[PDB]
């Protein structure tokens, strides 16, 4: 449905299907997280930005 | 934490994941994005731009294996 941006959609889906808490550690503005996929896991760095 | 005074009473709320809030925010924003989130391979990861629901702010993220 949305194939070239899939990797994100997979991650986003894993965050929602995480019943617990996604473990994150803040790196200034951005926070580094480890999302487990239902072994393997997704590494993600998320941050906010303003123009 | 912090308190809330809504229509159903007086409450006290504590975020069980204070550092994980942007992740949940982004995950929601990706699903509410009607188009497709613009990604680019940036190394061994994927650099994406997520527009947040409304000085215009967005969410930058990198996903990897
Ligand atoms: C939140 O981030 C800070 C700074 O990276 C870290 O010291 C702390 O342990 C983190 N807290 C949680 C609940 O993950
Ligand atoms: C009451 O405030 C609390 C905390 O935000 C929430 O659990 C509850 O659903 C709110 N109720 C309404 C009607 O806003």
């Amino acid at each position: 449905d949305c194939p070239n941006s899939s990797v994100v959609y997979e991650a986003a889906d894993a965050i929602l299907h995480t019943p617990g808490c996604v473990p994150c550690v803040r790196e200034g503005q951005a926070s580094r997280c480890w999302v487990a996929v239902t072994r393997r896991h997704i590494d993600l760095l998320v941050g906010s930005a303003t123009e």
